[PDB]
């Protein structure tokens, strides 16, 4: 059994609306410059788009502190683009999903002006306002971007909440006028007919009564702990039952933190709460759990243990989105792949491949459709995100980790390295910006561009464009099960897809070297659906391949 919906089958494409294409010279992307590059994405084959924060925001942290959640972002441009990015994907049959940050707003935006004036301001309860221990913080919380996760306030005396930057104070999901307020909020932009919404840290709504003290193993894995507040899911299934079952849209939620084995209840379709579930287990499986900026060496098995844990916990009753970077992380073809310039192009292939064959909703994030990389930041002052600059506060200012060892992690592990300016030609600054980009752009985008690749059927977007109309033409490829042959290989990936008698297998070689593989049990070659950097002719009842390094391919398995 398998109820089939748009949402299921899309090809969803991210963009982070500050590095896609600028288009009025101040070296930051806007809405018209997305609206101008629609038929690019139309001709990649995406049917849905994700956008980053859109809102009036003073971009502590990138348009995640919102100070109103009603105006276009000013850097944007206007509600009438909106509108018109809207209108012009609906002429185009795409739908958008917007990006919903109600864990916390900015500290400019008016509940907090107002809330923070005094403890008798009608406000005040829309954040959490708690007392000093003995000249020191309520309590030991930290915060994801740096100190503690408490901020003193000198006109009234008390601290604030806040999980993200002293910027972003948590709202009080407690409070059933702050719930009712966000319920408005949403309507006004669910009116304007948008199709998704993705709920940002959508898990750390509930707060843990009285705040205790986390325990020292509580500290070193605190992300987990702000997702154990005893009503989140009361309030998602509330939320649900107000607001989003009033509409026809699709809801992602984004569940940092969440222990795979908690995620269900976010997501079960009988749970009335939301339908796709964006899981981190995979995309961090290489990231320290302390040291949070910290990579450290990860296996082929173990990111496929991963895949087939995540994939069986959505189960019957679940639904997966299925990414490998975003505006959060390193980029794929650097963090999963060889981006060095002998296998890149063959490596961003393979990870397309994977990607587009998952029993899941795949989400493309800006620039991985050209093989886009990693950034070669040298310095501290070459990184822009707040979050880098809070573990550097943390881990090197205190003398804890040596500076040099710190940038080799971060150059590895930094949001930054995914906003880089989204590189459309070869021309000054890629073409994305008349003037100064924001960001610098990688030098690399001379050999790494849209307009070198659009033409060229060998081109990684063109084998994109081409995995997305395989996947759109077999229902095997976004609802068949998945069965991985071997989770213990280190070398050769390999796990097929089944829809009764209609059976896919992938095939992918992480090896830089030739590797021979023989089929399992009495598994043979029907056909060839699609392979890059082969060698080796593939023919009818084949049942061993011999993998090019980086080989990647699709094929039907004889019943
Ligand atoms: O969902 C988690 C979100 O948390 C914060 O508000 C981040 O800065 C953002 O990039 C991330 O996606
Ligand atoms: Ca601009």
């Amino acid at each position: 059994n398998a109820l089939p919906t748009w949402w299921k089958q899309a090809v969803f494409y991210q963009v982070y609306p500050r590095s896609f294409k600028d288009t009025n010279g101040d070296g930051i992307g806007d809405l018209n410059g997305i609206i101008e590059n629609l038929d690019y994405l139309k001709k990649l084959g995406i049917d849905a788009i994700w956008i980053n924060p859109h809102y009036d925001s003073p971009n502590t942290d990138n348009g995640y502190d919102i100070r109103d959640y009603r105006k276009i972002m000013k850097e944007y441009g206007t509600m009438e683009d909106f509108d018109r990015l809207i209108s012009e994907m609906k002429k185009r049959n795409m739908r958008l999903m917007i990006d919903i940050v109600i864990n916390h707003t900015s500290d400019q935006h008016a509940w907090f002006v107002q809330s923070k004036s005094g403890k008798n301001n009608p406000y005040r309860d829309y954040y959490f306002w708690r007392d000093g221990k003995d000249g020191h913080a309520p309590n030991n919380y930290p915060s994801f971007f740096g100190g503690s996760a408490w901020e003193k306030d000198d006109k009234s005396g008390q601290y604030y909440l806040h999980y993200f930057a002293k910027q972003q104070p948590d709202l009080n999901w407690d409070n059933p006028k702050v719930r009712q307020d966000l319920y408005d909020m949403l309507r006004f932009w669910l009116d304007k007919g948008v199709s998704g919404l993705r709920f940002d840290t959508v898990a750390t709504y509930s707060k843990i009564p009285n705040f205790p003290d986390l325990s020292q193993q509580q500290l070193k894995n605190f992300a987990e702990e702000y997702t154990k507040g005893p009503k989140i899911h009361d309030y998602v299934n509330e939320m649900n039952r107000e607001v989003l079952s009033h509409y026809d849209i699709a809801t992602a939620g984004a569940i940092f933190g969440v222990p795979l084995d908690k995620s269900i209840k976010f997501f079960d379709r009988r749970r009335n709460e939301l339908n796709i579930a964006f899981t981190f287990d995979l995309i961090r499986l290489d990231r320290d759990a302390d040291e949070r900026w910290r990579r450290k060496d990860w296996t082929l098995s173990q990111f496929r243990k991963i895949v087939d844990k995540v994939d069986q916990t959505a189960g019957e009753y679940g639904w997966n989105a299925f990414f490998l970077d975003n505006h959060d992380n390193p980029r794929a073809v650097s963090h999963f792949g060889d981006d060095r310039p002998q296998w890149r192009e063959h490596a961003a292939k393979a990870l397309a491949t994977l990607t587009l064959t998952q029993r899941a909703t795949p989400f493309i994030y800006q620039g991985s459709e050209l093989g886009m990389t990693n950034y070669p930041f040298k310095k501290i002052d070459d990184f822009d995100d707040v979050e880098v600059k809070g573990f550097w506060q943390d881990y090197v200012e205190t003398g804890k980790v040596k500076a040099e060892e710190f940038l080799q992690n971060v150059r590895q592990t930094s949001r930054d390295n995914s906003r880089t300016p989204f590189q459309w030609d070869a021309s000054k600054n890629a073409g994305f910006t008349s003037g100064t980009p924001w960001l610098k752009i990688n030098p690399n985008y001379k050999e790494i561009n849209s307009a070198d690749q659009i033409n060229n059927p060998n081109s990684v977007f063109n084998y994109y464009r081409k995995l997305i109309n395989i996947r759109h033409d077999i229902p095997a490829l976004t609802y068949g099960s998945y069965i991985d042959l071997d989770p213990d290989n280190n070398s050769v990936y390999a796990y097929t897809r089944t829809l009764g008698a209609e059976k896919y297998l992938v095939v992918i070689n992480f090896k830089e070297e030739v590797m021979h593989y023989t089929l399992p049990g009495d598994l043979s070659i029907n056909k060839v659906i699609t392979e890059n950097n082969s060698h080796t002719i593939v023919n009818k009842n084949d049942r061993q391949l011999r993998l090019e390094p980086w080989q990647s391919g699709i094929y039907k398995l004889n019943p």
